[PDB]
């Protein structure tokens, strides 16, 4: 983990982190936010749950 960031990000792809910011660019759960502490507009739910069924689901 380069930069802080909640546990919402996939090493594999690139970008995933702001390189200005320096906050989540792209959460990868379907998170929103500056912390990827939310949900991605359209899907609702706990978007910091440890099950991924449980997360923001319509």
């Amino acid at each position: 983990r380069p930069c802080q960031c909640n546990d919402n990000i996939d090493p594999n792809a690139v970008g995933n982190c702001n390189r200005l910011t320096g906050e989540c660019l792209k959460c990868i759960y379907n998170t929103a936010g500056f912390y990827c502490d939310r949900c991605k507009e359209g899907f609702f739910g706990n978007p910091l749950a440890p099950n991924p069924a449980d997360k923001c689901k319509a």
